[PDB]
C-alpha cells in the first residue's frame, strides 16, 4: 500500500522475470547452439522493433505535454539507435538485414506476445500501461525507469489500482516469459514449427 | 503470381491440407487417445478460451461491417455461440465433464499466456484488417470422435462465396490466403503451447490445472 511496500511488491515480482527462464539460463551460461542463438536474435528483433510502437501507442494517451515530452525520450532511444543496435547483433551472427526486417522467420508466438504488449498499453488504463515498463528496474562465451516508478506510486491511489500496477508488471513478465517458451519449444527441445 | 477463382478455392483448401491444426503432435496424440486425463484437462481448459472469444471476435467483426444486410448474415455466428444456452455452453459441459468447476474454467485464471495472446490476436486481426481478411479468416470452417478416452450426458459457404466474388486483384487473393494462414497459426500456437507445457516438457508459472 505505501510507496516503498508498493515498490517492495513490484521488485518481488522480478525476483517471475525472464532471467529465470530456462532459455535464458542456457544462453547466459554458454550452452546453446549457434542456430539457437540466431533464432533467439531473429525473434527478439520483433520485440525490439515494436517497443517504440508501444511507446507511441502510449504517448497518445498521455493527457499533458509535460508527460508526453518525457515518454517521448524512449521513442527517441529506439528509433534513434536502439532498433539499429539490434539489427547489428543479428547481422552479427549471420542474418541478411533484409531477412530480419521482414519477419518471415519469426515465430507466431513471439508476434502475438509482442502484439499483445502493444494492445495492453492502448486498452488497459494509463497506470497499468505505465506500470508495464518497470521490468527496466531489472536489466561472452561464444567465439562468435525511475520516472515510471515514481509515476505508479503517486497515481495508484487505491488498493485496486495498486494491484493493477502489480498485475500489469506480471503481464509484462508473461509477454517475455512466453516469447521464451516458444523459442525453447521450437529450437532447443523438442524442436518443431511451420514457416 | 497472377489471378485465380476456384483455383482460389484450391489455394484456400490447400492451407488446411498442411497448416490446419489436425496435422499437429497434440492433435494426433489427442485423436489417437495417447494423452493422459490431465492432458485432456489442459486442452479442454485452454480451448474454452478460444470458444468463449469467438462471439467476441464476431462482434468486433460485426461492428466493422458496412451495412444491415451483412450484419444480419454475420449475426448468426454470434447466436450459434451465445445461444438462453448455445455454443459456449456445450464447451463448459466438456470442461465440467472432465472434472473442472464451472467457476474456474469461466474465470480463465489458469489458461496459458500463449492461448490468451493467440486468441486475442484473432480478435484484433478482425478489428484491424480489411473486411475481406476478417471474413477470409473464418475459412478453417471448410475443415470442421474420442472413443479411446473413457471419461453419455457429456457425449462457412457464405465466406467462401464472399472471398471469390471480392478477391479480384492478385493482392487481395494473397491477403485472404494469408488471412486463413494467420488463423491457422492462431490454432497452431495454442497447440504448441499445450504440447510444450503438458507433454514435452515445460510447466509455466501459474496456469495448469
Amino acid at each position: 500500500l505505501s510507496h516503498e511496500e508498493l515498490e517492495a511488491a513490484l521488485r518481488d515480482i522480478g525476483a517471475r522475470y525472464h532471467n529465470l527462464h530456462p532459455f535464458h539460463r542456457l544462453l547466459h551460461d554458454g550452452k546453446l547452439s549457434k542456430d539457437q542463438v540466431r533464432a533467439w536474435a531473429l525473434n527478439r528483433y520483433y520485440y525490439q522493433a515494436m517497443i517504440p510502437v508501444k511507446d507511441a501507442a502510449l504517448l497518445a494517451r498521455l493527457p499533458d505535454a509535460q508527460l508526453r515530452r518525457i515518454w517521448r525520450q524512449r521513442i527517441v532511444d529506439h528509433d534513434g539507435g536502439g532498433i539499429e543496435r539490434w539489427l547489428k547483433l543479428a547481422e552479427g551472427v549471420g542474418f541478411t538485414r533484409d531477412y530480419v526486417l521482414s519477419t518471415k522467420g519469426i515465430l507466431s508466438a513471439t508476434r502475438f506476445s509482442v502484439d499483445a504488449y502493444v494492445h495492453f498499453v492502448s486498452e488497459r488504463s494509463l497506470l497499468e500501461a505505465i506500470a508495464s515498463s518497470l521490468t527496466e528496474m531489472f536489466s561472452k562465451n561464444y567465439d562468435f525507469a525511475d520516472f515510471a516508478l515514481d509515476y505508479v506510486k503517486r497515481h495508484a491511489t487505491t488498493p485496486e489500482m495498486q494491484r493493477a500496477a502489480i498485475d500489469a508488471l506480471t503481464f509484462k513478465c508473461n509477454v517475455l516469459w512466453t516469447q521464451l517458451d516458444a523459442l525453447y519449444f521450437a529450437y532447443v527441445a523438442p524442436g518443431m514449427v511451420p514457416p
